[PDB]
């Protein structure tokens, strides 16, 4: 299949009674996903918090976020987990276009990075109608972009809480620098001299998400490396060379210890 624009769509089967278990995966973009039917079971690693979601409930993965957490099937049901990817070009646009200023912001949604709500049971079924027909050109994408019009205003109104900032964000800036170069060889002085900073954001930005900076360096590279599987056609050892490992063994090790899976079982996930 060919790609997509601000809205990527995939879908993973959810093996029954499967841990989906994320050690310190890196978020490039906003990222919401739901089941389509079933029953789940999520559990946060950061904090001692378990959750059961339901075909009503959907979950916001922050963008430039560290994710700890598992994910386990409680259907006999093959659940169907759709993963829903939001880039930049809506961000700006959905930030925009909401002329409401909140006078009492709850600070502590806004720093949590993983966010749970139950949607309206007629927002579930334009949920996913509309993904079921992804995508057209230019044409699909605005029948999404109508909806989280509406969804996240709604959302955000109700709990009082920016879920979807805009931009300036330390970590924006550390994530697209690395990746610009994914290759380079990048040390501590590098991020420090062309940010134009020194460790007081830096340390604690990592110290936030309880990341070294290497750690981070490595879940960066994975994610990148999961964008190009995401096209079907490619061989692990360059997916492994052009996301910036210097052996294949190191980038299998990084990978299941991130996605908890082989590089090549997450070929088969997708085709």
């Amino acid at each position: 299949r060919e790609n997509n624009t601000s809205f990527l769509v995939n879908v993973y089967d959810l093996k029954k009674f499967d841990t989906y278990a994320f050690n310190k995966v890196f978020i490039d973009d906003y990222k919401i996903f739901w089941i389509n039917k079933g029953s789940a079971k999520l559990v946060d690693k950061n904090c001692l918090v378990s959750y059961t979601i339901t075909a009503s409930s959907v979950v916001l993965l922050k963008k430039n976020s560290i994710q700890r957490f598992s994910l386990m099937s409680l259907s006999d049901e093959s659940i169907s987990v759709c993963v829903l990817t939001i880039k930049n070009k809506f961000v700006n646009s959905l930030r925009h276009y909401l002329q409401g200023d909140l006078m009492i912001r709850n600070l502590y949604n806004e720093k949590k990075d993983l966010l749970l709500w139950n949607c309206e049971l007629n927002d579930i079924s334009v949920l996913g109608e509309i993904v079921s027909t992804y995508d057209q050109t230019q044409y699909s994408e605005d029948f999404l972009k109508i909806f989280f019009s509406g969804f996240f205003s709604k959302v955000e109104k109700k709990y009082n809480s920016i879920f979807i900032t805009d931009d300036l964000d330390a970590m924006e800036k550390i994530s697209c620098l690395v990746k610009s170069d994914i290759t380079r060889n990048w040390r501590w002085a590098d991020i420090c001299g062309e940010l134009r900073t020194n460790r007081m954001i830096l340390k604690k930005e990592l110290e936030s998400r309880g990341v070294k900076f290497r750690e981070l360096i490595n879940s960066i590279r994975i994610s990148y490396s999961i964008s190009l599987m995401a096209t079907g056609e490619f061989k692990i050892k360059q997916i492994a060379y052009q996301s910036g490992f210097a052996s294949v063994s190191y980038f299998s090790t990084v990978f299941k210890s991130t996605m908890n899976v082989a590089p090549s079982e997450y070929l088969f996930m997708l085709t």
